[PDB]
C-alpha cells in the first residue's frame, strides 16, 4: 500500500560550498514547513516530511496531590473557665486516634473563644471548638509538575519510493531527529550515505508553553497535562491547588495543617444552648461546591497537539506543536545532480464557521472537501463576494490524493462580528475555480454553611 | 499628493521553483525589515512596506476593579461581659443598613477583645469594635485582563505608482495581512493577479509581552494597558491590585470582605476612657497614602508602540511592536522579469544624548536632520573622534524626501558612564561626509494612623 | 604566537544588490553559528568568529536582604487580669531598647491569651508573651534584582592574518558588536573600509532567562546570579526570600515585622508553673534548620555560560549564552572577488556518559580527543554498533589545531534508560574512520521547637 506524500512546491536556492587547499561542491537550500513534504530525484524518488515538532521540558518539581472533602463538627462551652473546649485540646492539634474511623481521613482542631452569650448568661463569655475533617474525593489523584525552559527537537520522515509496474514502493524509511536550539545539525539520510540533510532554526519556536506549574490526573499513571492555579512545592496558598498532598504511604494531608488551620477555618456561635454555629473554609479547590476541573491544554490550546509527561521516570514532559514556523534545510552530496518535484494543489469545495471560543480564540473552523496541497484563502469585508479582502491565508493539506480534512485558521481581530464571505482557491488555479461562501460568525463567552452540631452536647450546665 | 516610500537597498536571492510532470519558473527572495520599503519594476513601479507588526493576545480573564478610600471608626467597652461590642455584632459581618448613608460605601466589622485596662479598672479586660468603610476614590474604574500566548500578524502596504508628467500617481493601494506563527502564507498583490507575495517568519518575534495580568482605565470604555502587581480573578492578595471589585450594578466591594477583614485590619486600644486607638490596614493600593498609578507600557517600554484592548467585545488585546526582526519575502509570478530599485541614503546633521532611564533602559535618544534611508552609527570609546568603536548601529528613515526624525537606539552595557563621541554616516557615503559629535551621558535612578473615636462613647460605665 | 581559528565549511549564497538610477554589485550570504568561524580572501586572509551572544536585562527592582537567625523567649501569666504580659506591652510592638544588647539584632513582640490552666487554678485562664529575635546569619548579604525583557547583542571577532615566512601574523583585530532585536545592522570591518558585515537575526534567541526575581551574594559587591522563590519589592510572602531586608545603615529588619509577627509566630503554653511552651515560625528561609542556598544558574543551566549583574551601577544584568541559534550574515563591498575557505575536520577518539541530572537535564557528557571542526554523532538503539539510529547530532570544535575538548550534548527523551552505542565521525570522513563506543547511562534524582523559658518567672503568684 506504499505511497509518497504530497510533494510541495518549494523555491530552491543553489549555494556553493566554501573550499580548502585541495579538490568544488554545491548545496541545495529550501525552507521546509511543519506538516509538509519535499520531493527530489538524484541524477528512486527521495522524500522528506517534517512530521513532528516537540519541546522537551525538564521536570524540576514533583508532588502528588488530591481534592479534599471537608466536614466540620463543633461544640460550644458557655463558661469560659470550663475544662472541656480548651486551647490545649483544640488550638494547633490533630484530633487524636479514633481506632475504628477511616485511615484516609485527616482531621485538624481549631479554638474559637471570646464568644457572645446567646442562649446563656449575660456575664459568662463562651468558647467554640471544632474538628475540621478531610478525606479524598472520588479517590482523585494528580501529579503536580514544574516545567522549565525546554530543548526543541524536529522529527523528520525520510522515505525513498520506486515506481515498479503500475505502483509505488517504499524502499527505505527512516526517522530523522534534529535539535533546533543550537547551530546547524547534519547527518546522512539514505542507506548509500550519498546525501546529507542539514537542519537550522531561525530562532525560538513561534510557540512555547510558559515555565510554570502544571499537573495531570493519575490512574493508580500519567495523563494529558492541564493548567490551573497550582502551588509550587515550597508554597502553600489556599486559593490555589495542591494544599491537600499525598505522602509515600498514600495518605493525604493538609500541607502544614496543624499550624495553618486557624487562619483558614472561621466559625462563630449562633446559639450556645441549641449548639448552633456559622462555619467556612477560606480556601478553594475543596468539596463540596468549591471545585471544577480545567480541560487538558490540547483541548483549549489550538497550537498544542499534545502535552503529556513523557514516561514513568517522570523526568520530562513532551509538548507536540500543532502550529510552528518553517525550518531551514540544505541538501548536499562528491558532485552530481538534484531536481525537485511537486504535485498539484486541488479543491472541490469547503465549509466552516468563524468562531471566538470561551478561551478567547478567534479562528475559522475550516473543512476542505476533495483537497490536496497548498490552498489559499481570502477573508472578505462584507457578505458580498468581491468585497475588500481583510485577511489572506494559505493552508497545506498533506494527502497526496485529494481527501476531506478539517482545520483551524487563526484570524486577526479585524475579522470582527457579523457574517462575511471567504474565498478559497488552490495553488495556480484560475479565478474561475475560486469557491466562495458566506460564513457564519459565532461567539462563546467566558458561601457560609451554617449547621446545628448534631452530635449533641455532653456538657450542658 | 501621491508619493512612494524610500526604496531600500536590499540584496535579492534568485531561487528556482521545483517542477512537476508538466510545463520552469523562478522566485525573487529578500529579507524585508519592519518600518522599511521594497521597490521593483516588472519587465508602473511596485512598492511593499512592512507597516505594522502585531501580537493578538486572547483575553482569558476579566473583572472591573477600583481604588478604595478607607475610613475606620471604633468604640471601646471596658467590661469584657458587656452587651455592646460583641463577637455576634462585630466578628465577620457588614455594618447593617443606615438607610440614608451612601450606596457607593461598603463597610465591614472587626472584633478586638483581650485589651489592656488603660483608663479603666486593673481587673476588667477591655474589648474594641470597628467599622471599616470603603468607597471608590475619584470614581476610578479599571478593567483587569489576563493576556495569554498570542498570534502574530504582519501588515504590509502594497502601492503601485506611475510617473505621469512630472509627478507620481498612486494607482493601486492595498493592505496585506499575513499570519507569522505557521508556515509560509501566500497571496496575489496586484489587481492583475500577476504577482504573489510569500511571507515567512524565522521563529518568534524578538519581543512579546509576558503572559500575565494587565489592566487599563475605564471612562464609563478601554484605554492604554498598564502593568502593576494585580490579582488573577481567583486570587486575593491584599498587597496586589483588584481586591476592591465592581459587580454588575456598579457597586464596589472588598473581595470576600466579611471573612478576610480580621486578617487585614489591625487595631489596639490607646485609652478606653478617652476612647483612643491605633489603627491600620495590612494591604496596598488604597487611599489615603497607599496608591500611585504606573504609566502605560507604551511610555515605559521602548519596544512597544501601543498595547490596548482591541474593542468593546473585550476578547483580544493588540500589542503593536515598535522594534522587530526582519521577515522573509519571496516574490513569484508565468515567466517574465523583475528588477529591484533603491533610493540613496542622506544626512545633514544629528543630535542626541545617552540615557539610562528610571526603568533601567540604556538608549541613545537620537535626532537626525535632513535625513533619509539607511544611516550607520559608530559609538566611540572616548570623547575623541577616531577613538576605538565600542558599538556599531544602523537606523532606517522611511521618508523618501530628507526629513527630521527622532529615534531610540538600544545600547549595550559597554556604553557605560561618561561622555563620548558618536559618528553617523549614511549608506555608501565617503568618510569625509561622516558627522561626529561628543554626546552627553545622563542617568535616572529608580504607617499607623492613630485617631480618637470622635463619635463619643454611648456606653461610659 | 598569532593563529587563525578553524575556518568552518559553510555554503555561500550569491545575492545581487538592487539598483538606482545610477552606476551592479553583489552580496555574499551565509549563516554563521555561535562559537564558530568563517574565513575568506579578497581577489591577507579575513576571519570572523561569532564569539559571544548576550542578553542585557534591565534591572527594574533592587533591594538588599539577608537570612535571619531566629530566637524566641516567652513568659506565662496565670491570672488573665495581671499587669505583666498585656496587649499594650506585647501585641504589635518591638521590645524597647536594652542599651547594651546588639545593634544587629531586631526583635518583635506577640500576645498569646486565652490559655489553658496547666500548673494553675481551674477557673483562671492564662496568657503567654514572647520576644521574637532576629539577627543576620554569618553576615550573609544578597541583592535582589528584577530582570525584565532584554535586548540581545552579538559580539564578533574580526581578525586579518598573513603568512610571512613559515608563520601566521594577526595584522588587524577588532570586536564587532551588533544588536539582534531589530532589522539588519551594518558596519565596515577592515581598516581599509572596503568590506561590510551585515547581521540579521531570524527571531528571538532559542533561549532567554524568564522575566522574574533573581539575586546573588554581596561581599561588602555582585556575584553569579541565582534563582530561588524571592519576593518582589512590594510583596511579603513568608515562604519566599527577602522578608529580612537591609536598610541604608546596614540594619536588617523583618519587612512590616510589627504588624505581621502575630500571623507568622505561633505559641501555646505547655505548663504555666514550670513556664513551658511550644513555639514555631510560619515562614521559610530562616536559621536554624530552614535554609539551603540554590547553586548559580551557570551551574544548573547548561544553556547559560554566565548570568551576572554587569557592574557597580546595578542597572543591567548580562546573560551570556552557551547555546544559541545561527545568525544570518551578508558580506558586501565597489566590484571585486570573494572566495571562502575551510579547514578539515578531524577526531582521534572520544569518551562520555549519558546523564539525567538532579535538575532533570538529559545530556551526553561528551569528551573529544585530538579533534577539530565539525564532528557528527549518531546515538544508537541498543549496545550493538550498527543498531538503529535514535538521534543524530553535530558538534563544532573551534580549535584550528586538533585538541581535547569537553562538551554537553542535549538529548531527546527517546534516549531513555540503559546503556547504548554512540558513533562519532568528523566531516567528510569515510565510515571506516567512524569511532563507536558503548556509553553508560547514569541518573540523579531530585517542626515545633519546644523550650522551657530559661530566664525564669519574675511573676510567680
Ligand atoms: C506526484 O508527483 C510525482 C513526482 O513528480 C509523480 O511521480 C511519477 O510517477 C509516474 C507514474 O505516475 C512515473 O512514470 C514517474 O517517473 C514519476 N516521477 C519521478 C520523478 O520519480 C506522481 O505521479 C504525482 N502524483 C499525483 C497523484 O498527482
Ligand atoms: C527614487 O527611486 C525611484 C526608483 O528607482 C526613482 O523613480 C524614477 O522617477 C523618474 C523621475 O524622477 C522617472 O523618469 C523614472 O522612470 C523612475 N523609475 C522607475 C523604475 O519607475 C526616483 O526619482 C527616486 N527619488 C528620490 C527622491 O531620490
Ligand atoms: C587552514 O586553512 C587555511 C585557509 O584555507 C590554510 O592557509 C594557507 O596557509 C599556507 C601555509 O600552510 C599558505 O601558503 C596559503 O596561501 C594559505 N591560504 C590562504 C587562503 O591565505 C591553512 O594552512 C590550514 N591549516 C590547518 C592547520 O589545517
Ligand atoms: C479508592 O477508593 C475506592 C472507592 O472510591 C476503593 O475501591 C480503593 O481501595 C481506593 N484506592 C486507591 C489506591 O486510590
Ligand atoms: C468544527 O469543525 C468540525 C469539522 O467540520 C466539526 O466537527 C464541528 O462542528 C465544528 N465546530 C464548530 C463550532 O464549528
Ligand atoms: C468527502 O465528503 C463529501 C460529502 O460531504 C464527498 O464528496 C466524499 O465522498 C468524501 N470523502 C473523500 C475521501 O473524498
Ligand atoms: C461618579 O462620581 C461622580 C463624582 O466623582 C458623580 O458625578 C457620578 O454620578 C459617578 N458615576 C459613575 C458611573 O462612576
Ligand atoms: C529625546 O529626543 C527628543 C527629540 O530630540 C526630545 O523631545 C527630548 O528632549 C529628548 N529627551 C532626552 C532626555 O534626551
Ligand atoms: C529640520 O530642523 C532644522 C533646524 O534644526 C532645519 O534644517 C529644517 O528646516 C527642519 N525640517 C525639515 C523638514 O527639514
Ligand atoms: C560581619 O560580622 C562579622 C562576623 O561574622 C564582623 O567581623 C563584621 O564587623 C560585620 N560587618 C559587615 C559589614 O557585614
Ligand atoms: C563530564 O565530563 C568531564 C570531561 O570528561 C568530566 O570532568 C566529568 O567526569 C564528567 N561528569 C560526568 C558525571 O560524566
Ligand atoms: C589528549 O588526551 C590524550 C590522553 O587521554 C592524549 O592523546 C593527548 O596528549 C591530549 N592533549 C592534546 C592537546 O592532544
Amino acid at each position: 500500500r506504499a505511497e509518497p506524500p504530497h510533494c510541495s512546491k518549494t523555491p530552491i536556492v543553489r549555494a556553493q560550498t566554501s573550499q580548502n587547499a585541495m579538490s568544488r561542491g554545491m548545496q541545495m537550500q529550501f525552507s521546509i514547513g511543519l506538516h509538509t513534504a519535499v520531493c527530489f530525484r538524484l541524477y528512486l524518488l527521495h522524500t522528506i516530511r517534517l512530521e513532528k515538532l516537540e519541546h522537551h521540558h525538564p521536570i524540576t518539581q514533583r508532588y502528588t496531590f488530591g481534592i479534599p472533602e471537608v466536614h466540620a463538627s463543633c461544640i460550644c462551652e458557655c463558661d469560659a473557665t470550663s475544662s472541656t473546649c480548651t486551647a490545649e485540646s483544640h488550638q494547633f492539634t490533630a484530633c487524636p486516634e479514633s481506632d475504628k474511623s477511616d485511615e484516609t481521613s485527616s482531621c485538624y482542631r481549631t479554638f474559637f473563644p471570646n464568644q457572645t452569650p446567646i442562649g446563656c448568661s449575660e456575664d459568662d463569655i463562651p468558647k467554640l471548638c471544632c474538628d475540621v475533617r478531610f478525606k479524598p474525593y472520588k479517590n482523585m489523584t494528580f501529579l503536580a509538575v514544574k516545567l522549565e525552559q525546554p530543548t526543541t527537537y524536529a522529527t523528520f520522515v525520510y522515505a525513498a519510493y520506486d515506481f515498479v509496474n503500475g505502483y509505488w514502493v517504499e524502499k527505505d524509511k527512516t526517522k530523522i531527529r534534529s535539535q533546533l536550539d543550537g547551530g546547524t545539525q547534519d547527518r546522512h539520510l539514505d542507506q548509500k550515505r550519498r546525501i546529507s540533510l542539514a537542519v537550522t532554526a531561525g530562532g525560538r519556536a513561534s510557540h512555547q508553553l510558559e515555565t510554570g506549574m502544571y499537573f495531570s490526573r493519575t490512574s493508580n499513571e500519567t495523563e494529558e497535562l492541564r493548567m490551573q492555579p497550582l502551588n509550587e512545592i515550597t508554597d502553600n496558598n489556599f486559593d490555589r491547588l495542591g494544599w491537600y498532598r499525598m505522602d509515600d504511604s498514600g495518605h493525604f494531608h493538609v500541607n502544614n495543617g496543624v499550624v495553618k488551620m486557624d487562619d483558614i477555618h472561621k466559625a462563630k456561635v449562633k446559639n450556645c444552648k441549641e449548639q448552633t454555629y456559622k462555619s467556612i473554609l477560606s480556601a478553594n479547590h475543596y468539596m463540596p461546591g468549591h471545585f471544577n476541573l480545567t480541560r487538558p491544554l490540547e483541548v483549549i490550546k489550538p497550537w498544542i497537539q499534545s502535552a503529556r509527561i513523557f514516561d514513568s521516570s517522570l523526568r520530562q514532559a513532551v509538548v507536540t506543536h500543532a502550529e510552528g514556523t518553517n525550518l531551514q534545510i540544505s541538501i548536499h552530496l562528491e558532485s552530481q545532480n538534484l531536481v525537485f518535484f511537486h504535485n498539484a494543489s486541488r479543491i472541490r469545495d469547503f465549509s466552516g464557521s468563524i468562531i471566538v471560543d470561551s478561551k478567547s480564540n478567534r479562528l475559522f473552523n475550516l473543512t476542505v472537501y476533495e483537497a490536496s496541497g497548498k490552498i489559499d484563502g481570502s477573508v472578505k469585508m462584507s457578505t458580498g463576494f468581491g468585497s475588500d479582502t481583510i485577511h489572506t491565508f494559505t493552508a497545506y493539506v498533506s494527502d497526496l490524493h485529494a481527501s476531506n480534512r478539517s482545520m483551524i485558521i487563526p484570524l486577526p481581530a479585524i475579522v470582527g462580528q457579523g457574517a462575511r464571505a471567504i474565498c478559497l482557491r488552490a495553488d495556480s488555479m484560475a479565478d474561475i475555480d475560486k469557491i466562495c461562501h458566506v460564513i457564519e460568525y459565532f461567539e462563546s463567552p467566558l458561601i457560609k454553611g451554617i449547621s446545628s452540631i448534631g452530635d449533641g452536647v455532653m456538657i450542658a450546665t
